[PDB]
């Protein structure tokens, strides 16, 4: 009853063009079986949307990855929050929401959107520059240690290893193996920065330190949340921001009316989310039979939900291929849904705002160049080079 494909979403292939398979993941049914992996997909709006949002059925406790935690050993200490259900979730949840809460965000608005407007500012002075080491990368470099109170030594081990975090939610394919086989110095890295001694006052991994005060983690929980803000925190936005430029350099009527209205960058991020989808795929695994658009699913299975696709459904979305900065993209899952809907998305929109707020009042034009690259992940999508030229106004 459940149609069988020999899609592999983990393909280099497919991370090259993901669109047409997605069609066809999405017109073959609500709920398809990949044979390449032994798991069922989703990749329509409903089905994902349903499953994010019944996480007791569809749980995170057995990983998020291919493997199952109940099965395999996981590659490091499970994450406990991302890797987490409630009721064991639920506290965590609220440590991290309250240490990137709204507040939070005011404390650091002024150096971030400082620090964007001087990324703008040097690049325009650079005129031909790559989107993605020079603006897409640096300015989160440039602003989230620093928001986190780490050193200024060993920041560098904070993309490879988030990148190897993203390649261990894949299959043991290439991707996988090799991020996990000679992993180890970003391991030994992340987890001494962690502690409590190496963190700064003030910072976000102090500010969760200073939870375990509280009655809501305890403080050989801190370490792991502090992890996870050094998993999550850095390299999703990478992506995003050179999506949205990415985006903008592609449809120049866009960063037209985004510079005639710069209070529309905040949205016109939003929309990058949707259209490119840093984060393309997650797992969760079933804790029940659950009946899913007619299909039958079994105890124990994996389920793959594609987000990308579930953003770029005709089903739900009124010309989906379209990048629209004035699109009402409330309600898109390139954040998730639900209990674990991401919980630094206010980090990742601040930064998305300010920069393509400072694009937006600072440069006439962005004009590709030079080949443009992609970086291939298991699960982030993303470029490796875009070579563009920008013109100041
Ligand atoms: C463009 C930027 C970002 C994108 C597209 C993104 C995407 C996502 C998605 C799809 C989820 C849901 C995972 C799931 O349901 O299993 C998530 C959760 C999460 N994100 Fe993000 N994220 C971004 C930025 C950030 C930042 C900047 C931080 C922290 C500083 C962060 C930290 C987290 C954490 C801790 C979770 C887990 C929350 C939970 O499990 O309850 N993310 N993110
Ligand atoms: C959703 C993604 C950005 C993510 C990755 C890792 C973790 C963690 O280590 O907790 C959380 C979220
Ligand atoms: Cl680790």
């Amino acid at each position: 009853t459940i149609p069988h494909l020999a899609i592999d979403p983990f393909s280099l292939d497919f991370f090259d063009d993901p669109y047409p398979d997605q069609q066809t993941l999405r017109d073959a049914g609500p709920v398809v079986y990949l044979d390449k992996w032994n798991v069922y997909g989703v990749a329509r709006y409903a089905e994902v949307h349903a499953v994010l949002n019944d996480p007791t059925t569809f749980c995170s406790s057995r990983g998020v990855g291919l493997s199952d935690f109940k099965k395999e050993k996981p590659w490091r200490p499970p994450s406990l929050i991302l890797e987490a259900d409630p009721p064991a979730h639920t506290r965590p949840r609220a440590v991290l929401s309250k240490v990137l809460s709204p507040a939070t965000m005011k404390t650091i608005r002024d150096g971030f959107a400082a620090a964007a407007d001087a990324k703008v500012d040097e690049l325009l002075q650079r005129g031909c520059i790559d989107a993605i080491a020079d603006l897409a990368e640096a300015y989160p470099l440039s602003v989230f240690p620093d928001a986190m109170g780490l050193k200024q030594e060993g920041r560098e081990h904070l993309l490879p290893y988030a990148g190897l975090v993203f390649n261990a939610f894949g299959p043991p394919n290439e991707l996988r193996q090799t991020a996990i086989e000679r992993s180890a110095p970003h391991q030994a890295y992340v987890n001494e920065q962690c502690q409590r001694p190496n963190l700064a006052p003030g910072g976000f991994g102090a500010c969760i330190h200073a939870f375990t005060d509280t009655g809501e983690i305890t403080p050989d929980e801190a370490p792991l949340l502090v992890r996870s803000l050094l998993s999550a925190g850095l390299d999703a936005t990478v992506n995003g921001i050179g999506a949205a430029v990415y985006c903008l350099a592609r449809f120049p009527g866009e960063l037209q009316r985004l510079r005639s209205d710069p209070t529309l960058a905040r949205n016109a991020f939003e929309e990058a989310v949707r259209f490119e989808s840093p984060v393309q795929t997650f797992f969760r695994t079933t804790t029940r039979e659950v009946e899913l658009g007619g299909a039958v699913i079994g105890e124990g299975e994996k389920v793959l939900m594609f987000l990308g696709s579930a953003n770029r459904d005709p089903r739900r979305w009124s010309d989906p291929d379209l990048y629209d900065i004035t699109r009402k993209t409330s309600g898109h899952v390139g954040f998730g849904s639900g209990v674990h809907m991401c919980v630094g998305q206010l980090v990742a929109r601040l930064e998305g705002e300010v920069m393509l707020s400072a694009l937006a009042r600072k440069v006439a034009a962005i004009d590709i160049d030079g080949p443009v690259k992609r970086r291939f992940n298991n699960t982030l999508r993303g470029l490796e080079s875009l070579p563009v030229k920008l013109t100041p106004a």
